[PDB]
């Protein structure tokens, strides 16, 4: 089970910002990552750019979202071909910010999902239950059904390809706060669905790494991955500057 | 009024396809182009290149969608801000593959189009009717909500940053084919929609451009252009090689 530590810059990013970022990461990361797996995940229209300055370097680079085809008439739309084409392997599905606000279903993400997994692309899946939800006592439906419907039809061969978020909706800036055992229990019911979602899930669902995804930052980072199901962290605002982002490995 | 020929790269360009295409077209079409006004949109992707080779020209960039706000935290979408930095300055919104595809509203294109007409940047925004829409005899209702509900609350004094263009959807591998009359018609009505849309709009109703978004060619650019109320073309396949797109001039 790899540890990977993945920078999510939103769209919070100017390309100036993103390109210094990227070279000061370039400079630090590989030094200290160790055994841990850096991800950085750039704005679209800065993948390029970033892809460029990072090459030749064990930092991987993953886009926040693409649509499900080859070049093909999608106006708007990125497709994994491109991505390929300068170097990404790496695709997001499923954040927070586009179920809530670009509208997308767990079926929208399932064919996303498919699409990537069939055609060699690592996906980083991320599930989670909003305040309303929690409080409604949905958290094991609303979970439960992001991963049966999400993952519905993936040949297992492709979980190998598959990495986990959970994104604490609930706790983020709502301002419930998450502590590492309730991030824990979650975490620890997510792995018993994957090894429920096929005959013989038993051995992927032990090595597939899922991610923490609410607040993380270098002074709460090593309290998480002690925890037994925590394999890592999805990590917003502290991944955007180099000093906080390299303090997480 | 302005003559307007703007290619639409869709999803359909690799990378390396993208940067011969435009320095293609910077080689070519500011020749060329005379009084009409040259536009491309490229994949987000490829924005950065293509913006740098084009820079100094008279082709114009624009990017193929984007979200409402400035640099925040947004996963998988791009912000006016950045566009801007990169000298992209002009914005399509509600192609009628988001509409259908990724299910944009009139409501969402109308948050994209306040954003960007407050803000400095030019919209182009697509209307247009389904194959099921007009044989339902719906097309004046869909139109008319499109261009109300889409442009709702927009200050009149930004609509001179504002372009149309009219996707016949229901001729668009139907496959059934529009006739320049047909288009010709849904223009009229369009334009007349706008001189309604707000007080003294009967100067702005006729300048605003209106471009025919169906299929257009050079064997038949000339015909869409003798139409008293066709400004132009929002075209597909044929922008997307130097030949084609430079035999619309």
């Amino acid at each position: 089970r790899k540890t990977i530590i993945a920078g999510n810059w939103k769209m919070n990013l100017s390309l100036k910002e993103a390109v210094f970022l990227a070279h000061s990461i370039r400079e630090k990361i590989p030094s200290i990552s160790k055994d841990k797996v850096s991800m950085v995940f750039p704005s679209t229209l800065h993948l390029e750019n970033v892809s460029k300055i990072l090459e030749g370097s064990s930092v991987i680079v993953g886009a926040q979202n693409c649509y499900h085809s080859g070049l093909a008439a999608f106006t708007g739309e990125t497709s994994p071909d491109q991505l390929k084409e300068i170097g990404v392997k790496v695709v997001m599905v499923g954040h927070s910010e586009r179920r809530q606000f670009l509208g997308e279903s767990n079926f929208f993400c399932n064919d996303k999902i498919r699409f990537l997994l069939k055609n060699e692309f690592t996906v980083l899946y991320c599930v989670g239950e909003t305040l309303s939800e929690r409080e409604s006592g949905k958290t094991l439906e609303v979970l439960s059904s992001q991963i049966r419907e999400g993952l519905k039809g993936i040949d297992s061969v492709f979980f190998s390809n598959l990495i986990l978020a959970y994104e604490p909706v609930w706790a983020i800036g709502t301002g419930k706060v998450a502590t590492p055992s309730q991030a824990q229990e979650v975490h620890s019911f997510i792995r018993k669905e994957i090894s429920g979602l096929f005959v013989g899930a038993s051995s992927i669902s032990e090595s597939i790494s899922i991610l923490y995804g609410g607040s993380v930052k270098p002074d709460n980072i090593q309290d998480l991955l002690k925890e037994k199901d925590i394999d890592g962290g999805l990590v917003g605002g502290a991944s955007q500057k180099i000093s906080s982002f390299a303090g997480l490995f």
